[PDB]
DNA sequence: TTTGATTTTCTGCTGCAGGATGAAATCCCG
DNA sequence: CGGGATTTCATCCTGCAGCATCCC
RNA sequence: GGCGCGUUUAUUACUUUGGAGCCAGUCCCAGCGACUAUGUCGUAUGGACGAAGCGCUUAUUUAUCGGCCGAUAAGUAAAACGCAUCAAAGUCCUGCAGCAGAAAAUCAAA
């Protein structure tokens, strides 16, 4: 009874359907062509099948190919030719890209004391259904919606949404018209496809793209704004220096406002010199605290136009090795005058300083452990100069051109036969940077002059040997296929695809996708009603606004009709090609969509290096189960967190009254743990597991979706979850991105409840997370005052003592906190107050949650899981806000605050329903 | 011993922003 | 004089929302 | 960690996540550690090598044995069958940016 697909025919088999009203939900299959060890796998089994299925056709892997590699130099091109405009007038292509309004009528006016920016903002009230007041400007009534006041009403110089089909794109390039000179189909194509399909799948892609660029755009100029005016507010740290008076100054003036992307490369130059100097002088040398001197905040977040401004700083190998080898070679005889040469100590301090000599690595961790090669220099330079500084030198170096020749020796062997050492390229480049950082130090005493360009040019060296090595080339390649119509005409398919399903021998289909993007026909059709055992090819293609089934005659020739068997499992046919409840050919789901994708599966033989040919058509509901349901027992509280996701408590709705995905992190943790070890040792990745942390964190967040819709539909819920605003996250010091999901399992449970059928109001309720998760389900802590003194507290009612365990180790210490207080406290109390802060102890001991599972009340003297505990709580919360009793009443008219409202709703419920 | 602040090279995962194109109207060519 | 390939065109959503929640 | 069977997920073979089965050794090159230090000995850290179900049939091959066969321990070669071995999930594309991982430099701090 676990299973998703009986949950949803328990949903659609109680209350009745209603037709969608403009759009639908949306899916999509991700199916793959039978490449060709698609059929291998078939010839392997014990059970061998008793029709072998099909293959590409070896000639639809050359026409797709070819299509494939023109379609992504068509769409290069033009975002070519609409960068060189973009990086003319911004203002100019964003007043083009705008939209247009749609079909409205005769609005107002608003040019008395407005104008609109960078062009005369008019009014109305459209939608009339709750809020209207959309502006919708003019001069093609671009939408310009904006302004949020703040400072001044500033209505958006172009619109509020830059849309796709603004720019009219098939007027211009692809058409025999139109002189503007770079045509895709017919110069780079070769004027050898259609310029029906071609050139509309292709003004899709560009124009969706160059649309996501101008809209984050507008956004981050706006952000900008804003981080620029608070930069020029802080710098109060020029009054900093003549408040401690022993600074000069950081003599860096900032420029304005940037605008295009290297000025704020320039901006982030000054930011990131002016954040070096405060931290040199102003937190270390002087200990002030971060909150007395603020730093300069960074510009973040500009985007680049999409495809033209990649980096590409691809190099090989083995020159930069030779390279490297060369740079250090060339400093030989002058490297050997400084360290035969100053004294016994500056070369003891240049040894001591700039880490060569092993520090603390003798812990044997149940042999000596690995040194970062080094401090393998350093203690051969202190045996040799133990045995044996004139002569040191000379012996000290032909023990490492012995170790650079031994392991160039290893990979020139080992890469050029087969295979790929992987780790003794890494140790390599360990060892020509410490020779480096041996050679140069002549330099980094002497003269600091020349060092930092060959530093520069090292650093950029060391990084590209340690990098390329593990880059991915080869990046997806894409062709769209905008959608399956029949035209104008009676019989010819706009748009060149369908779906075919050619019929077997028994009664079984083979489901193929055929693609016609040749400049002719191939491909037409009837009608057919029969199913005779072979190729009857019937087709799916939308005559109009209802769906159809056809008959089409064509053969499979060498100048077209790329035809593409599919593979897909059973369970995706089960859901949606041929499904009992949702039936294709009679018009329930329509095909909206579909693609070609050939991109990078990790094959399990060799590396990476195969690229497979995916299709994924996008389908479209059109019957959606009406809301009739209403769930009265159910108000379970989702509490979501990242030691134990998605906790469960279930409630009567009075307020009387599970550990969905249990270990989840210490699968994560060993999985990084994995990666940090093939990441220290052999500098790249090992591309096996770059895909297994998505992986795994998809498959624990679908099935608690799962998992939460059964419990949602069968004990009769409303799942109340809590208000954590979109994108929430610890972003600290060690928090890897695949345990910040907190987001992701109330989008996957939006976008199951919107596909078959409901909203976000009638299964998934939000409640407020203020104060929740920290009151004890007995009792009522928000502000820790000790302002009462230091032997004791008095805590809510009564009073409480002291006499403690306080640990806040980083490293392996702690305290005892009474000995603590008095010692910090000496015999006066107050001034201890005033001066120190006495309270950090008192929150670590007598706060809430002293282990980071559990949870202790003050008042109560009590202990559950603080996550069984949250989610009574969250529960607890939603019934607060929408129950009008007495205390919703107050904080919505403004008597107490939050808190005390909520302590009194609760210690008021709490002794007469247990609520 | 370990962490502040800049910088060089790679990677993955989430979080935004475009989307999920049919209907009609010309026009050329056998 | 129709068949079939090009070439234009154009759509729509309101909804209100308050200072911890995650973890260290 | 590696290698394979594969069942349930109410016409097919995809991408995955779980449970179960079988192997995890050799200093050949390297890494790393100790030193009796331009190398010797250890350590399986990486390459390269080999290890990677069982059982019932049938054609064989080695050896025992009952007077040209036939039963046996073992291998080869072939197809079907059973067991170890059992459950779940899928909404994509393009484009950026943001975080985080990783070393490696430079200036400093406790």
């Amino acid at each position: 009874e676990k299973r998703i697909n009986k949950i949803r025919k328990k949903l659609s088999a109680d209350n009745a359907t209603k037709p969608v009203s403009r759009s639908g939900p949306m899916k999509t299959l991700l199916v793959r062509v039978m490449t060709d060890d698609l059929k291998k796998r078939l010839e392997k089994r014990r059970k061998k099948p008793e029709v072998m299925p099909q293959v590409i056709s070896n000639n639809a892997a050359n026409n797709l190919r070819m299509l494939l590699d023109d379609y992504t130099k068509m769409k290069e091109a033009i975002l070519q030719v609409y960068w060189q405009e973009f990086k003319d007038d911004h203002v100019g292509l964003m007043c083009k890209f705008a939209q247009p309004a749609s079909x409205x009528x005769x609005x107002x006016x608003x040019x008395x004391x407005x104008x609109x920016x960078x062009x005369x903002x008019x009014x109305x009230x459209x939608x009339x259904x709750x809020x209207x007041x959309x502006x919708x400007x003019x001069x093609x009534x671009x939408x310009x919606x904006x302004x949020x006041x703040x400072x001044x009403x500033x209505x958006x110089x172009x619109x509020g949404k830059f849309g796709q089909r603004a720019l009219d794109f098939y007027s211009i390039h692809v058409t025999k018209e139109s002189t503007h000179p770079v045509k895709p189909l017919a110069q780079i194509a070769g004027n050898r496809y259609a310029s029906g399909p071609v050139g509309k799948a292709l003004s899709d892609a560009c124009m969706g793209t160059i649309a996501s660029f101008l809209s984050k755009y507008q956004d981050i100029i706006i952000e900008h704004q804003k981080v620029v005016k608070g930069n020029q507010k802080r710098l109060e740290s020029l009054r900093e220096l003549a408040g401690k008076e022993n600074l000069e100054y950081p003599s860096v003036t900032l420029p304005p406002q940037p605008h295009t992307k290297e000025g704020v490369d320039a901006y982030n130059e000054v930011i990131a010199r002016v954040r070096m100097w405060v931290n040199l002088n102003l937190w270390q040398k002087l200990k002030l605290s971060r909150d007395d001197a603020k730093p300069l905040l960074r510009l973040k977040g500009f985007p680049s136009f999409p495809v033209v401004e990649r980096r590409e700083n691809e190099v090989d190998w083995w020159n930069t090795i030779n390279e490297v080898k060369k740079l250090i070679d060339a400093k030989r005889d002058m490297g050997r005058v400084f360290w035969s040469g100053v004294t016994a100590e500056k070369r003891n301090t240049i040894l001591e300083g700039y880490n060569y000599l092993p520090n603390e690595n003798d812990h044997k961790k149940r042999e000596n452990p690995k040194k970062p090669a080094k401090r393998q220099f350093g203690d051969l330079l202190l045996y040799l100069e133990k045995k044996y500084w004139g002569k040191v030198f000379d012996e000290a170096w032909e023990r490492i051109d012995k170790k650079i020749a031994g392991l160039t020796s290893h990979i020139e062997r080992e890469e050029a036969r087969n295979a790929e050492d992987a780790q003794s390229k890494a140790v390599l480049t360990d060892w020509l940077r410490a020779k480096a950082s041996f050679v140069l130090e002549r330099l980094k005493e002497m003269d600091e002059k020349e060092f930092y360009a060959c530093e520069i040019q090292l650093q950029k060296w060391y990084g590209d040997l340690r990098g390329n090595p593990f880059a991915v080339e080869a990046e997806n390649r894409v062709v769209d296929i905008s959608g399956f119509s029949i035209g104008s005409d009676g019989h010819s398919i706009q748009y060149r695809n369908l779906l075919a399903w050619k019929y077997l021998e028994n009664g079984k289909r083979e489901f193929y996708l055929l693609m016609n993007y040749g400049k002719k026909g191939r491909i037409r059709f009837t009608d057919g009603t029969d199913i005779k055992k072979s190729g009857k090819w019937q087709g799916l293609l939308y005559g109009g606004g209802k769906a159809k089934v056809i008959d089409l005659t064509f053969d499979p020739d060498d100048e077209q009709l790329i035809i593409l068997p599919l593979a897909f499992g059973t369970r995706q046919g089960r859901e949606f090609i041929w499904n009992d409840l949702l039936s294709l050919e009679t018009g329930l789901i329509k095909l909206a969509n579909g693609r070609v994708i050939e991109k990078t599966i990790y094959n399990k033989k060799i590396g990476r290096d195969e690229p497979a040919l995916f299709v994924a058509l996008t389908f479209e509901r059109r019957e959606v189960v009406d809301p009739s349901n209403i769930k009265p027992v159910n108000l379970i509280g989702v509490a979501r967190g990242e030691n134990i996701p998605a906790v469960i408590a279930l409630t009567d709705p009075e307020g009387c009254p599970l550990r969905i995905g249990e270990g989840y992190k210490e699968k994560q943790r060993a999985i990084q743990a994995a990666k940090e070890v093939e990441q220290r040792r052999a500098g790249g990745y090992s591309r096996k597991f770059a895909s297994k942390s998505r992986n795994l964190a998809d498959d624990m967040v679908r099935n608690s979706a799962r998992d939460l819709f059964y419990h949602a539909v069968t004990h009769d819920a409303v799942l109340v979850f809590a208000n954590l605003s979109r994108g929430f996250g610890r972003q600290g010091k060690r928090t890897f991105m695949t345990e910040r999901q907190y987001t992701k399992m109330e989008d996957w449970l939006t976008a199951k409840l919107a596909y078959e059928g409901l909203t976000s109001k009638t299964y998934l309720s939000k409640t407020l997370a203020q104060y929740t998760s920290k009151t004890c389900s007995n009792c009522g802590x928000x502000x820790x005052x000790x302002x009462x003194x230091x032997x004791x507290x008095x805590x809510x009612x009564x009073x409480x003592x002291x006499x403690x365990x306080x640990x806040x180790x980083x490293x392996x210490x702690x305290x005892x906190x009474x000995x603590x207080x008095x010692x910090x406290x000496x015999x006066x109390x107050x001034x201890x107050x005033x001066x120190x802060x006495x309270x950090x102890x008192x929150x670590x001991r007598f706060s809430h949650r002293p282990v980071q599972e559990q949870f202790v009340c003050l008042d109560c003297g009590h202990e559950v899981h603080a996550a069984e505990q949250a989610a009574l709580n969250i529960a607890r919360s939603w019934l607060f806000l929408n129950s009008n009793s007495t205390e919703f009443k107050s904080y919505k008219s403004g008597k107490q605050p939050f808190v005390g409202a909520w302590q009194a709703f609760y210690k008021r419920r709490l002794k007469e329903v247990w609520k």
